């Protein structure tokens, strides 16, 4: 059974400005992914100093790019802390309505939405190039579970019952027609060589 929640707000206005106003520098989504990928990492890592028994669910840190051109897909993979259901419901929510004030009002006195990074809310870039995108994560003290959204000012939350993950977020973009290019190898590394050359954990980019 699918669950439906309408956004904030605030969220869909953001939502919307993302996917209407026009910007070229689409590329800087991937960026803002990898960046939470390695927040999330940092976290579990730090939590694991102090009881071990937390990367029992998985002890590899890295992130994986993963095209598919078949699915029309690109997924940012990472074995981090994830996400539990009252994140995905209700706190991620709470925490991006600031986030998004500050972003829109930087916006006008001339600020862009490469900036959207520093204002918490980067997430919400992928919308840049994604058409719909669907977040599979799995917390330890909670079950996996599938988030999706087309905006449109609601998303769904499921239990999965797909492959298990052991513990990770899965943001598995589903691109926009014209936005195909996010898909080739060569262009993937470009964007990481430029903006993501020195996360510290892995990034294997997959090819096809
Ligand atoms: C806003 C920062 C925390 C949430 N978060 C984010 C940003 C984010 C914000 C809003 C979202 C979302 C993801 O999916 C659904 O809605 N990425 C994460 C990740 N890879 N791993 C973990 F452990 N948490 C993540």
């Amino acid at each position: 059974e699918v669950e439906t929640f309408a956004f904030q707000a605030e969220i869909a206005q953001l939502m919307s400005l993302i996917i209407n106003t026009f910007y070229s520098n689409k590329e800087i989504f991937l960026r803002e992914l990898i960046s939470n990928s390695s927040d999330a990492l940092d976290k579990i890592r730090y939590e694991s100093l102090t009881d071990p028994s937390k990367l029992d669910s998985g002890k590899e840190l890295h992130i994986n790019l993963i095209p598919n051109k078949q699915d029309r897909t690109l997924t940012i993979v990472d074995t981090g802390i994830g996400m539990t259901k009252a994140d995905l419901i209700n706190n991620l929510g709470t925490i991006a309505k600031s986030g998004t004030k500050a972003f829109m009002e930087a916006l006008q006195a001339g600020a862009d939405i490469s900036m959207i990074g520093q204002f918490g809310v980067g997430f919400y870039s992928a919308y840049l190039v994604a058409e719909k995108v669907t977040v599979i994560t799995k917390h330890n003290d909670d079950e996996q579970y599938a988030w999706e959204s087309s905006a449109g000012g609601s998303f769904t939350v499921r239990t999965d019952t797909g492959e298990p993950m052991g513990r990770g977020t899965k943001v598995i973009l589903h691109l926009k027609e014209d936005q195909t290019e996010y898909l080739e190898e060569r262009r993937i590394k470009e964007i990481v060589k430029k903006h993501s050359q020195f996360i510290g954990y892995p990034i294997t980019l997959f090819v096809e």
